[PDB]
Formats: structure tokens, C-alpha cells, sequence
């Protein structure tokens, strides 16, 4: 079971769909553009928690290896 590039790939992927601007960080405009996508109407605050969840560094946005945490979520 070990890591594949296949997978690094469709995290690196899956964490672009985020970070549309390529800064390496998701914002809560980030997440909220997908959240849209999705149907979904959710507020700033809302957002922010979402982010709060996971941001293991504290510093308000999703980095990388931040983001796996939402990739391993069952
Ligand atoms: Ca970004
Ligand atoms: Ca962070």
C-alpha cells in the first residue's frame, strides 16, 4: 500500500481545484467558489469553521498537507 504518483497526483489535483491561484493556500473565497459549484450556499463564517477543522498550523487557510487531512475524511 505504498504511496503511488498516481495518488500524489490526484492530491496535487484535487488540492489545484482549491487553490485556484496557485498559492499554495486555500482561502474561504476558495472554498467557498467549490462549495458553490456544489449548490451550496454556505457564509464566510461557515467557511471559516470549515477551515478552522483542519488548519492544523493556525494561520486561517489550508495549506497541502493540511488539505490531506480532507482526503483521508470517510
Ligand atoms: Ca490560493
Ligand atoms: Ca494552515
Amino acid at each position: 500500500d505504498q504511496l503511488t504518483e498516481e495518488q500524489i497526483a490526484e492530491f496535487k489535483e484535487a488540492f489545484s481545484l482549491f487553490d485556484k491561484d496557485g498559492d499554495g493556500t486555500i482561502t474561504t473565497k476558495e472554498l467557498g467558489t467549490v462549495m458553490r459549484s456544489l449548490g451550496q450556499n454556505p457564509t464566510e463564517a461557515e467557511l471559516q469553521d470549515m477551515i478552522n477543522e483542519v488548519d492544523a498550523d493556525g494561520n486561517g487557510t489550508i495549506d497541502f498537507p493540511e488539505f490531506l487531512t480532507m482526503m483521508a475524511r470517510k
